[PDB]
């Protein structure tokens, strides 16, 4: 894949904020901190409300390439 | 050695495809490269913000094993 | 593929109308202008009104073979 | 396919009526008439009824494995 | 860690006939015990019980199952490997 | 796999808990006691109700890697 490694590599060093929609609907957000041939890792750190004040939670999340479907970035990038 | 062409075609002359995904999704757009198991799909969405239509270019990696069926616009003869 | 690449190229050689059912469901038909090992490229003159008349519309769309079940023939065909 | 090659094969020789479930739910019943690494030709002897007459068809569906979930014969069997 | 697991688990749950509990994705679950397994499909068997003309009939159900629509595979009772 | 390996492996040596999010929906709970290249053998230790008193339940889960959508730990994790 001549293509998807640039891609992926790109947004990864750039940081760039990307959607991954699942083949089953569900939509992930964040940034690729890492990556390899079959899987992606995925870290999301939304604000949350903890008993009446603002918490930012961190989780991140290993998503196999195979059950996402698209990955749309928030802003274009290109390769080396 | 039948998807590659198609695809290079359609990628080369810019020819805009509706992609169908297996969910039943529908995305729309040229083809500006593929790969192995990928396809980068690019499109120019509209938004509406402050009255006035404002466009922008959404670039979307497709992966081909989420992909039932490709559609183009116009019949395409392979070379 | 001692059984695939013929029956499909009895199915495309001879122009056999094809129903292609896919995992999701929805139902293609038409004829196999041409497949490889991954793809198959199904044309179809359909029926279409516009402003009154009976007007046909050739569709050309590649379909990945990993979308589809099951294809049913509208004739039952043999192979060598 | 040290067991999935022997035992399709014996369905084909012992001509075993087979239901088929496809990953999305759908059965298909038929008797397996041949198979290779990635389809099996399913042959449906099936009766049905068109304005008041029985009418019998006989279709050849090449179903693809990968919309396969589970195989089940009509009788148990086993091959060496 | 390359396919170490998968054979001995399932070879294990065979070789001592353990019952299995086999939840396809689709949400399907297949009961029975692993008469045996290829690379792609795992043979399971189980005995079906219906009633014809009010009285009880077993017989023996033997399934081919392909791997790739199998999402889990859970014994009735711990297992452990070699 | 020179993420996806080393990112389980921490995963089962740490004893986390993870949560194993399916493509078809179902969240799986448990801690990665082993792991192959198609499957995650996964532990789960829950609390069950028998005769008016509480017992954990152990159940050990051979999980398809390629059913799974997403690989959500309960913690952070590093890897070397």
């Amino acid at each position: 894949h001549s293509l998807q490694d640039p891609y992926l590599n790109t947004l990864r060093k750039e940081r760039v904020p990307v959607s991954i929609y699942l083949v089953n609907g569900i939509k992930l957000q964040g940034q690729i901190e890492s990556f390899d041939q079959f899987v992606i890792l995925l870290k999301n750190t939304a604000e949350e409300i903890q008993n009446g004040e603002v918490v930012r939670k961190v989780v991140s999340q290993m998503v196999y390439k195979h059950a996402i479907s698209t990955v749309v970035p928030s802003r274009p990038v290109r390769l080396p």
